[PDB]
């Protein structure tokens, strides 16, 4: 079995897969929406009640299962707890992120797309007033994307983002095909650094901007100053824990296969803490003094509330398109913000598409570029529905990449503490461990993590599945029919891989 070549880049990998998109726009919009300053209290708890302990659980999951062979959940699952139930419960671990790979490299090739015309001037060039500004950089998008301009769902991309999505899969395949050491920690070793340096260079020249609505200390000042009042409504508390579990990651089946590279007994807990905080600090620290910061400099803390409620996706491919064609060098400055972006997307979805390739290779035994291959295909042929349908790309973000990673979580959780053994679970967490995991956190895990997991779950089920099978288009059957299908594609490969076994 492969290995993770050295320490720093194991955990320079999972720090990767963690940082992301998100990590820049989304937090930040969900700090100044649930209390500002005053959000960092139950996004702290949340950090030490569900999101340390749950990594620590797949790392556990994925080490135990790779010293046996094992990268994925099917027959990680299956180790754990010797039962028919357990593999198919295993199929979704592996369901999840091919789901999420098919709409979220094509998003990711958005931002490839962005930094390209950025780079070369293929942006627009307003004029005023801030819808002045703004709709030139809407129209843009939606011209780039195909939004739908009549009534029929059916999106129109252009010839341009088809192109960039086809190179987009070249990228992360040239990554890929190298393996876990050549290529995934390899490029690991060059796009965090390459990360820092970006947002650094961002911060800075954003903490300079200076308009007549206001400056970047005014940006500053509206995120981080505390609304207490907040904190008693329990959706902010809902908000933060469902934060912490999406920035870390969780419940994707990521970590468990890239923690199976890991030795027997090398260490997993100091390791995962690491990579746990760098996400954070490159989550509040970095992602926090760029996108709100400009924006707010440039259209005024009058407007900070409807920037904020506009959402972390405006903010980030309208809202600072916009504020940059505005500024002084700022199509450069453009540029390095898609770049930016592109890269915590590339370090995402290299990590993201790894199960299906462990599968393919540890379970029906193809070769490297075999496994790499045919993911690549799949997610390509499949990426055609979320390019040409719209709202597809959403509804394979609600079932797989919303309900489906926090019910996952919660099985994780149940199967590895509850049926394997919270003592047999305990020791392998601890087992070469550098530090070892607090006596209390034995209690954590067995009672408290999971109780939080399944208040989020029946909050949201009850909240947005109505809502979802009652008042959306009809045209969302058709991806809800492909997704149930490649479940039981998934199904029927496993079940090839237990009859191959049984040959052998
Ligand atoms: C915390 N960062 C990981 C983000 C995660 O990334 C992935 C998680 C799981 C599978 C993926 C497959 C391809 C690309 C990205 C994948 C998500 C992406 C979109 C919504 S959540
Ligand atoms: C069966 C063959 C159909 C190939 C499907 C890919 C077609 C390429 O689709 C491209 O993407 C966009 C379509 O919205 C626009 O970029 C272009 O007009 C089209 O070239
Ligand atoms: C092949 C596609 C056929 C699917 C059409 C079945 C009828 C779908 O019907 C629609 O389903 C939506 C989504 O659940 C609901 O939001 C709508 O209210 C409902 O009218
Ligand atoms: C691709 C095949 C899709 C199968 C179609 C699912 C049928 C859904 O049947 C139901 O009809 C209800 C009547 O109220 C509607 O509210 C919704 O359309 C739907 O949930
Ligand atoms: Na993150
Ligand atoms: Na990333």
């Amino acid at each position: 079995r492969e290995h993770w070549a050295t320490r720093l880049g194991l955990i320079l990998a999972m720090a990767g897969y963690a940082v992301d998109l998100g990590n820049f726009l989304r937090f930040p919009v969900q700090a100044a929406e649930n209390g500002g300053g005053a959000f960092m209290i139950p996004y702290i708890i949340a950090f030490l009640l569900v999101g340390i302990p749950l990594m620590w659980i797949e790392w556990a999951m994925g080490r135990y299962g790779g010293a046996q062979g094992h990268g994925t959940t099917p027959a990680i699952f299956y180790l754990l707890w010797r039962n028919r139930f357990a593999k198919i419960l295993g199929v979704f671990g592996l369901w999840i992120p091919l789901v999420v790979a098919i709409y979220y490299v094509y998003i990711e090739s958005w931002t490839l797309g962005f930094a390209i015309k950025f780079l070369v001037g293929l942006v627009p060039e307003p004029p005023t007033d801030p819808d002045s500004i703004l709709r030139p950089f809407k129209e843009f998008l939606y011209s780039y994307i195909g939004v739908p301009k009549g009534d029929e769902p059916i999106l129109k991309p252009s010839l341009f983002a088809y192109i960039v999505f086809l190179i987009t899969m070249f990228i992360n395949v040239s990554i890929l095909i190298r393996g876990i050491s050549k290529g995934i920690e390899r490029f690991a070793k060059i796009a965090m650094p390459t990360l820092f340096i970006l947002a650094v260079f961002l911060v800075i020249r954003v903490f300079l901007l200076e308009t007549p609505n206001g400056t970047a200390a005014d940006g500053l000042n509206f995120l981080w100053t505390p609304d207490f009042e907040k904190l008693k409504d329990p959706g902010v508390w809902i908000a933060a824990v469902g934060q912490i579990f999406f920035s870390l990651g969780l419940g994707f089946g990521a970590i468990i296969t890239f923690a199976s590279y890991v030795r027997k007994d090398q260490d997993i807990v100091l390791s995962g803490l690491t990579a746990a905080t760098l996400n954070e600090k490159a989550e509040v620290i970095l992602g926090g003094s760029i996108s709100i910061p400009a924006a707010v400099a440039f259209f005024g803390v009058a407007n900070a509330v409807a920037i904020a409620k506009a959402g972390a996706f405006n903010l980030g491919f309208i809202t600072l398109p916009a504020i940059f064609s505005q500024t002084a060098g700022g199509t450069f400055l453009g540029f390095l913000w898609f770049f930016l972006l592109f890269f915590a997307g590339l370090t995402s979805s290299i990590a993201g598409m790894q199960p299906m390739i462990a599968f393919l290779e540890d379970e029906l035994k193809l070769s490297r570029k075999h496994a790499v291959l045919w993911t690549a295909a799949i997610v390509f042929f499949s990426a055609h529905l979320v390019m040409f349908l719209n709202k597809s790309l959403d509804e394979m973000d609600f079932w797989a990449g919303t309900i489906g990673v926090v019910f996952f979580g919660l099985t994780e959780l149940i199967i590895f503490f509850w049926i394997f053994g919270a003592d047999k679970a305990w020791e392998e967490i601890n087992r070469g461990g550098i530090i070892k995991v607090p006596r209390i956190y034995y209690y954590v895990m067995r009672y408290i993590t999971p109780a939080f997991l399944a208040v989020l779950l029946v909050v949201w089920a009850r909240e947005y599945i109505p809502k979802i099978m009652e008042e959306t288009h009809w045209t969302v059957w058709i991806t809800r029919f492909y997704i149930i299908g490649l479940f039981l594609f998934l199904t029927f490969l496993v079940f090839l891989a237990e009859r191959r076994r049984n040959h052998e």
